[PDB]
DNA sequence: TTTTTTCT
DNA sequence: AGAAACAAA
């Protein structure tokens, strides 16, 4: 039921989500690697551009983000659009819908050019603004999957380069996609957006932090490195969702 | 079809 | 709103 899931997620806490994000999450590892090989502004711009083409992949997400990170390390990037025009058609893990994806990057390039270091700090302090602003530049609904996850991925990148932590806003949801629809169906007949926003609000853990916890646990990532109390609560969530 | 999107 | 975009199994 929602109440038991929210209770356990509340005990895991933002602290538990942050532990998984920073120690286990392979997209965070990929971003940390790239953050050492390119300047911080370009790094964040590339992370957002990459999120916006991270749909309908031909590989798992963790394979794709590592491909991205290793490709761009050390590169001299000027136009993000020109860089993706070379990168995407030769990638292994993102071969579908490339013309459409490239046009999204072309459309967002002007907005990306506003991301000075200071503007990045301002958005990390107000990620709801970033969320709305990315959507506005693309002419789309901010509720959409790739706009939400571009904020999530921006949050990882900013945390690394600014060496400080702000939690994701409570108002940014886990958005619908096939995998959250499938998981949620196992647990409830409620629609996912409403279900997970209720759990987020009851637990005190914003939805995007809940997203960090769900997928490693479902995919069998080991929780053994967590200290004993957190480990127990992670193990309790695995019993509910797997 | 199944593993998000544009266009308007 | 919903057809069409594109690769693989």
């Amino acid at each position: 039921g929602s109440h038991m899931i929210a209770r356990i997620i509340g005990e895991i806490g933002i602290e538990g989500a942050r532990f998984i994000e920073e120690n286990i999450d392979e997209q965070f590892k990929a971003l940390r690697y790239l953050s050492k090989g390119i300047d911080s502004e370009t790094f964040v711009k590339l992370v957002i551009a990459n999120s916006l083409v991270s749909y309908q992949l031909t590989g798992k997400g963790e394979q794709w983000w590592w491909e991205f990170a290793k490709y761009f390390y050390g590169r001299d990037v000027k136009s993000i659009y020109l860089a993706y025009k070379e990168f995407l058609p030769n990638s292994r893990f993102n071969r579908r819908l490339i013309p459409q994806k490239l046009s999204r990057i072309r459309r967002v390039e002007t907005f990306l050019s506003t991301l000075t270091e200071e503007r990045i700090e301002e958005y990390y302090g107000d990620m709801s603004s970033l969320w709305g602003s990315i959507a506005r530049a693309l002419g789309v609904d901010k509720e959409s999957k790739t706009v939400v996850f571009s904020v999530k991925m921006f949050g990882y990148a900013a945390r690394i380069v600014l060496s400080t932590f702000n939690p994701y806003p409570m108002e940014i949801p886990i958005p619908e996609d096939s995998r959250i629809v499938k998981l949620t169906k196992k647990l409830t007949n409620e629609k996912p957006r409403k279900f997970w926003m209720k759990i987020a609000r009851e637990s005190g853990v914003p939805p995007l932090h809940i997203d960090s916890i769900l997928w490693p646990l479902l995919g069998g990532a080991s929780i053994d490195s967590a200290p004993p109390e957190l480990r127990d609560k992670l193990a309790e969530l695995i019993k509910i969702i797997r």
